[PDB]
């Protein structure tokens, strides 16, 4: 190998997060008061890392942080039921852990935290977090296995009801790369409907990393994937590999989803910054 | 290895089954007259076993047994079309077979019956079994490969329209285990709608067994899975592994499905029987 | 091995295709003027082959050819946006390429074009091709890896809205084989709804080829698969393996989809041509 790969994990990391009501009426998470986004910021860790998240709810309603895939004790579940949500103006420290795979005492193989995951609110609107998630309380989490290939850049695409990342229909979002960049996509689905994500000009492996380790992986290679509420997946592509520069559409392939909005552009540039067939 | 594993199969097994109308108006299967359940009882066999099911329809309407995945001749298809359904008060012997994987004469690999499957009616209401399935005529079937890890216990969760196992919304069902128990879940979906099954605090492999054989399996590890009508899957988890005791929610992650019902508790206890943050 | 396998690819192939309005009001593709079908004809190539498609639009509206999975430059995307659609009476040469898998300079593994793919219009009705696809502008593409097992025959099944291959409900289509034939199914979904495809009496591997290479592939073996708009998959079965001759139903397992239409027969014959329990 010669590409950047993830190191072995096992550090204790500390992080501040905030839930905020935004001027537009949405609700979002951020690492800093006043810099909440929808989607929320990317959290990336190595298998074995522990994360202590000092979470503050600056809203006038109860809110939580619930994560998928990672190890948390019931005190960090982030639900009303376990009293692990947070009162208005409150602060709580959530802890997320991750583990490497390995042999159990009984000889079986324990899986490993690595994968494409996400966090979201589990209490706003309803005690399953319907209002919070609808308003924008969700974000991606990546957990890397030692040896995993690292990308040049990560972009997050979220199908939340009939929006991409809670934006008005036909407003992208658009992402840019240069031919040959190693680009990582985290795809999260929220809300009420099933979707199909499609990319023109590229393809990936339907497995944990979205890439093939080598010629023995029998995983389907696809350009199209059905996702439902709270699914998360990811993959890496080489931008323009075998196909060259261009404004490569990605869309919710459900044909009315694409007709009313839910289309974005993966703008893949030559070194000079131009894109054949696309007028800036 | 040190955990219980499935032995080699090849026994001929005999079983009585009944379709019954229940006092509540539902229809269910059972091994004994008067002990029908919804879901129907678990059938578990080893690859290579043959099963002769002496099926009796005690209802006033035609009924059948149709199974997925296992080997049956067209005479055991369980449909009106092949005249393999059963008249009211009638009896029919269905035969299901299973085979081990192996090399064909041409050098190719023949798959193997092993997996998480299910049986259901294929004729009540309509000749596709819409009324029967809606009323409760469905149940799980497990076929084990020699060497497969055996669980401490198996629980069946069925998303049938907007019910879990045909129960009234918000009535679970709830399942119990102790920290460290090897728990098996069979998840079957029936009816009209697509669903996402989600478990808090646990994860499994999106492959045949729901577990990783070791570090070369590239299967996605998930905590969330889209299922549609007549899908079946299963997996095993170590209860509370890396996360400890607690009332761990499972729910149809479609956010209106969770709001009106379709939530249950995986109650994971310490040895003393207590569950932190949960009041009995 | 002893069964026919795909050779190494790398030929340049030339093909004429037409989009035509049909007498019934549908729109279809064909290799010859007057022989358009719905679905469109099968294109099959070997990894490394290049295809130059001389496409002519004989309709009174703009049309295109867009393919999934294969390598194309943005000039063959087949969309209004890149001006790669085709005016009424126009002709355009689309080029599709395919590549073998292999090691990149950086040591990573590049996937490979092989798989079950499809082509469709991307501009009729809307600039996402809603009218074209609805009317019948879609067809299957197969790309084979060197060494892939070759079938005796390939059949294409398309769930397009609430039709199979744009046929009136309950009109099949029906497919025939003899016990022991190696049959290939290409399953494509189009339109607005999610579906489940189910086959009685047979099963396949949820991976690239739909078959297991041997005993180390941990892929789920299934008889049921959720598909959404623009999904494509395929697999091979041995007709009647372990189950014998019969009229083996396949259907959209969504129970109202099966009630109103969306059921077909895989007619598996003994050498004498008879099918037990089926009256011609
Ligand atoms: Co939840
Ligand atoms: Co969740
Ligand atoms: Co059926
Ligand atoms: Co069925
Ligand atoms: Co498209
Ligand atoms: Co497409």
């Amino acid at each position: 190998i010669t590409a950047r790969t993830a190191p072995a994990g096992g550090e204790v990391r500390h992080l501040k997060m905030y839930a905020e009501k935004l001027a537009d009426g949405q609700m979002g998470y951020g690492f800093e008061k006043g810099k909440a986004s929808v989607p929320g910021p990317l959290i990336e860790v190595n298998e074995g890392d522990t994360l202590h998240i000092e979470f503050t709810n600056t809203m006038d309603v109860r809110a939580s942080l619930h994560v998928h895939g990672l190890d948390y004790e019931i005190s960090s579940d982030g639900t009303a039921m376990n009293k692990s949500d947070v009162e208005p103006g409150g602060t709580r420290t959530y802890t997320w852990r991750t583990h490497k795979p390995g042999r159990r005492d009984d000889g079986t193989w324990r899986p490993g935290s690595a994968g494409y995951w996400h966090y979201h609110d589990h209490v706003v609107g309803t005690e399953h977090g319907t209002g919070g998630i609808r308003n924008g309380l969700y974000g991606p989490v990546i957990v890397r296995r030692k040896g995993d290939v690292l990308p040049d850049a990560t972009h997050t695409i979220v199908f939340n009801d009939m929006t991409i990342n809670n934006r008005k229909p036909h407003t992208g979002p658009d992402f840019e790369a240069t031919v040959g960049d190693r680009v990582e996509i985290v795809m999260i689905t929220h809300g009420e409907y099933a979707h199909t994500f499609h990319m023109h000009g590229h393809r990936w492996a339907d497995n944990r990393t979205g890439i093939l380790t080598g010629p023995d992986d029998p995983s389907r290679v696809i350009d199209n994937k059905i996702t439902g509420p709270a699914d998360s997946f990811g993959f890496q592509i080489i931008a323009g590999e075998g196909v060259g520069a261009g404004a490569w559409m990605y869309h919710c392939h459900v044909q009315s989803h694409s007709d009313m909005g839910m289309v974005g552009l993966f703008l893949v540039k030559k070194p000079d910054g131009t894109i054949p067939g696309y007028a800036a």
